[PDB]
């Protein structure tokens, strides 16, 4: 019920089935940028996963083609061309899950074609000892934005193929993030600078990426430092990025960052259900499910008359598709 009317009422606010991408906001004047396209990509197939509905599943389905069509009509096929290793690594991602529910072959093809390009080319051992660089046209910082996501379509191209080659590179990926780009105890940095350092700075889709990976490891390689890994994570962000009621915070002003909710949840909801199927952390396992459920209530009793909600859970015109996310993706979680 709820997951479903959310999905329904977010396409019909924010879907442009004329080109065949989502609108950045409810103005209806520009579509979704590319990176985060990848992302509400992922939003439909969360919801084809999560629904109980075959005609809304069908109708999902269909629009996870849909969403690849449109995109490669303005975009290209071959996104090589973007200097963001990031942005092509988001739609690496989004493509590996895409053939994983459809079995279309060129799916596959781009999901393997781009991630070798970045794993294969821009992976550099010199500076801080590891790490992908941000950007294949300057080559100044390794982000978590990268490096994570990175780790995490590899896992899904291992499910898919099983070749050793992708386990292995998301193993040595997700070592270097953990050494290079967390503290130890779950806090993980945005990006590691040439002539700077590490940055220390948390958000929302970095602690994400970070457990939704980690997750992936651990059920790929029986190792239970991975699952907490993913615990410590999630106990930071529970305890570090909320405001003082418990409820995550709201990232604005950069747009960017304004619906990192959507990615934190869709991960969170991977470590909610490897708990619950493993008995694993109890106590903690208690604790997380009534602060995610607190969450989704808060946020959903903000919902203005077209079941849309907000990027600002904690609060109060024109809505945004990605900041307004966050609360479909909570509804779809798997």
């Amino acid at each position: 019920s709820d997951g479903d009317t959310a999905m329904k009422a977010f396409n019909d606010t924010f879907w442009d089935p004329n080109a065949k991408m989502f609108w950045k906001d409810s103005k209806r004047e520009k579509h979704q940028d590319f990176w985060v396209e990848a992302e509400l990509w992922e939003l439909v197939m969360d919801a084809y996963q999560h629904t109980s509905d075959p005609a809304l599943k069908a109708e999902l389905k269909t629009q996870i083609d849909d969403v690849y069509d449109g995109t490669v009509a303005k975009y290209g096929q071959d996104w090589t061309n973007n200097p963001f290793n990031d942005d092509i690594m988001w739609w690496a991602m989004g493509s590996a899950r895409a053939y994983q529910i459809t079995g279309n072959p060129r799916y596959l093809e781009a999901a393997r074609d781009h991630f070798d390009f970045v794993y294969d080319t821009q992976w550099d051992e010199e500076f801080a000892n590891g790490g992908i660089w941000w950007l294949n046209s300057d080559h100044n910082t390794k982000n978590a934005c990268i490096n994570f996501p990175a780790a995490q379509a590899a896992l899904y191209l291992y499910d898919i193929t099983k070749d050793e080659h992708y386990l292995n590179a998301a193993t040595k990926i997700f070592r270097w993030g953990k050494t290079m780009l967390t503290d130890g105890n779950g806090k993980v940095f945005d990006r590691i600078e040439i002539e700077h350092g590490a940055v220390p700075d948390a958000t929302h889709y970095n602690q994400g990426t970070y457990i939704g990976s980690a997750v992936g490891l651990y059920k790929a390689t029986g190792n239970a430092v991975y699952l907490d890994d993913a615990v410590k994570a999630a106990k930071f962000t529970k305890n570090h990025l909320v405001d003082s009621n418990g409820v995550l915070n709201y990232e604005g002003p950069n747009g960017d960052l304004k619906g990192g909710k959507t990615i934190l949840m869709r991960n969170l909801a991977h470590l909610q259900k490897t708990l619950d199927e493993t008995g694993q952390y109890p106590e903690f396992s208690a604790e997380f499910d009534e602060w995610l459920a607190f969450n989704i209530e808060m946020a959903w009793s903000h919902q203005n008359s077209d079941h849309i909600v907000d990027g600002n859970w904690a609060g109060q015109g024109t809505y945004e598709s990605w900041s307004s996310a966050a609360a479909v993706q909570a509804l779809n979680g798997i």
